[PDB]
């Protein structure tokens, strides 16, 4: 069957006006680091990646339904332009942290937490931020995009007008990776 690498998280339904804004911030932080890349899809986890046994991904997928489904949409604000690496530092990420609405995304977390508390998997980071993460690279490019780069990135953003971009984001779902499988599920 397998271990499947399982993750969940709160995707963000990106449309032209976002991705016209990242077609200036990816290009303006490749001047400082031409190697990053533009993430495909965007989200905000709400988990570790974890592994589950193939056996037991749709019973989690339910298990996450039936929790998920109470929760109401809410809005979010992630418009502070962060960098940030993987733990091994093999990875650099530049990424827009919530700020209003973290509470609701705790709120998440604490019954995702549960769901992986139910399966054994490990429960969420320590430290709790969210992010939606815009761009990555391999390596440890902080030292590059943290100071002038960031600060840039974040004027960048500071001048963008739809609030509905980033200031007002309005959640619709969870969603459930599993290996090559997305589950996904509402927000009420
Ligand atoms: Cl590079």
């Amino acid at each position: 069957m397998g271990n499947w690498a399982t993750h969940v998280y709160v995707p963000y339904e990106a449309k032209e006006e976002f991705l016209d804004l990242l077609d200036v911030l990816l290009p303006h932080a490749q001047t400082y680091v031409p190697r990053l890349v533009r993430m495909k899809v965007f989200h905000l986890s709400l988990s570790q990646s974890v592994v589950l046994r193939h056996h037991w991904i749709l019973p989690f997928v339910q298990a996450l339904k039936a929790r998920m489904t109470s929760f109401h949409r809410f809005f979010f604000t992630a418009n502070q332009v962060k960098i940030y690496t993987n733990q091994e530092k093999t990875r650099t990420f530049i990424g827009l942290e919530v700020t209003s609405g973290h509470a609701q995304f705790l709120d998440l977390v604490s019954e995702v937490d549960r769901v992986m508390e139910e399966f054994n998997l490990t429960t969420f980071y320590q430290d709790p931020s969210f992010q939606l993460s815009l761009a990555w690279c391999v390596g440890d490019a902080r030292l590059q995009l943290e100071g002038q780069c960031l600060q840039e990135l974040q004027a960048i953003v500071d001048g963008f007008e739809d609030a509905e971009v980033l200031l007002r984001v309005h959640t619709e779902q969870v969603r459930c990776k599993s290996g090559n499988k997305f589950f996904s599920m509402p927000l009420k």
